DNA sequence: CAACAAC
């Protein structure tokens, strides 16, 4: 029941300077933010100021969290719908009926994931079956139409960060070969499912591993 | 805390 201040079996009579695991180890979202070209630096700012100028300063930190809001809302649902036992009224719910209809075989929600030799970590949405194959299922609320997966941004590269990660990690015991992008839609119209076969998830782990090696060179010339 | 999105 009791927790001593001090230890009496050590003694008390170049400095240390341990690092902090989860300062040193970062997460998929941290690593692809830090890393993202100049040109879409660019697109953002441009957007982001364009916006400021519609909505105003403050207007603009509302859209934004809405924007998390919404998404949040969103994957309370899923998390709720995937699981064996207001939020599954929404247009985004609505969108991905017809998906949802092909998904079963839940083996994994919001779960951790660690690489044990590339060094970070990540929490994923779901690693399920669609259509009977098993997949890490990314599912993203979405403003705009993504009718094409080069339309997803950085998203095919957190859904194989998350493969790789899970795959190296003693935690889980089976590997997954495959992933699913989800984007849903406010409007409730039919969402885009975009399939990662396990050769597409190769050619997007090869992009993953050089924006984590962009992150470290970044780590340790600020250092 | 990560992921939650924005292009």
């Amino acid at each position: 029941n009791w927790f001593p201040i001090f230890n009496p079996e050590r003694s008390d009579k170049v400095p240390l300077k341990i690092p902090l695991q989860r300062n040193v180890i970062p997460s998929v979202t941290r690593v692809l933010q830090q890393t993202m070209t100049k040109q879409q630096v660019f697109l953002l700012e441009r957007w982001k100021q364009r916006m400021i100028l519609e909505l105003g300063e403050d207007g603009f930190k509302e859209y934004t969290s809405n924007v998390f809001l919404q998404g949040k809302r969103f994957h309370e649902a899923l998390e709720s719908i995937l699981s064996p036992q207001n939020l599954l009224k929404s247009g985004y719910i609505e969108s991905v009926q017809h998906i949802l209809k092909d998904v079963s075989g839940v083996r994994a929600l919001e779960s951790a994931v660690q690489h044990e030799t590339l060094n970070y970590i990540g929490l994923l949405d779901c690693v399920a079956e669609y259509q009977g194959k098993l997949c890490v299922i990314d599912w993203k609320t979405s403003e705009k139409p993504k009718p094409f997966i080069q339309s997803t941004f950085d998203n095919p590269l957190q859904v194989v960060a998350y493969m790789g990660a899970m795959n190296h990690d003693t935690n889980y015991s089976f590997q997954v070969q495959c992933g699913l992008i989800v984007v849903a839609y406010k409007d409730g119209s039919p969402a885009h499912p975009h399939f990662m076969d396990a050769e597409l998830c190769s050619q997007y782990w090869t992009k993953w591993l050089l924006r984590l090696e962009e992150y470290t060179e970044k780590k340790k010339n600020q250092n």
